């Protein structure tokens, strides 16, 4: 439904889609409620989204991090996009990655069970 | 000369200054070129920030690193922004670390070098 790099991901385990950009649940997140927004059009690096991708990708971003941070009880969250190779991006599509955090806090999800997840996450976004 | 948490940045050492937001030189930087930028009204956390805010952090965010990628030579941008206390946000304004990455990749300034860092990375921004 969504492309994301070289996959195509199904809209049941997208939970947000903007304007100029989606939000999806992580099939192997690095703590709970690690999510990923990312622009709609597929480009590889972060100078390459016109401006409004990138105020767009960003206030969804905002957003998002709200959520997940309520959803999932954190008290902080870490906002990090690697952009390039040699900084860590595997797939190459820029995305951002939402982590919610916990006091002192510090895998392979079924497509049903992300499906799940990201129902629950619709449910903030009116 | 600008504000950031509860310490006064000198504009000696500012790079960048835009309609909401400005650039930042680290007084010890993780990595060469390891630049802040900043939404001018100091607030702490993220959602703080009205959306216009928003577009405009990531907008500058967004040409700033481009230019530390080519000013320092590296092939890839690493961004990170530590949204409150559990996250890792010492100084307590919004702010976003852009890190420039090189192949394998991988401290105390004085006012005056990090006056230098300055003066050559106003350059790029016309």
């Amino acid at each position: 439904s969504f492309r994301f790099g070289q996959h195509l991901i199904k809209p049941s385990v997208v939970f947000l889609k903007t304007e100029l950009s989606f939000a999806l649940v992580n099939r192997k997140p690095v703590v709970p409620g690690h999510v990923l927004v990312c622009p709609l059009r597929p480009v590889e690096r972060f100078h390459d989204l016109r401006p409004d991708e990138v105020a767009d990708l960003f206030q969804t971003t905002q957003r998002v991090g709200t959520v997940v941070e309520k959803h999932f009880h954190g008290t902080s969250l870490t906002f990090s996009m690697q952009d390039g190779p040699e900084a860590g991006q595997t797939v190459k599509h820029v995305h951002v990655h939402v982590l919610p955090r916990k006091a002192g806090d510090f895998s392979w999800r079924s497509e049903e069970e992300m499906a799940a997840e990201a129902a629950a996450l619709r449910v903030y976004f009116q």
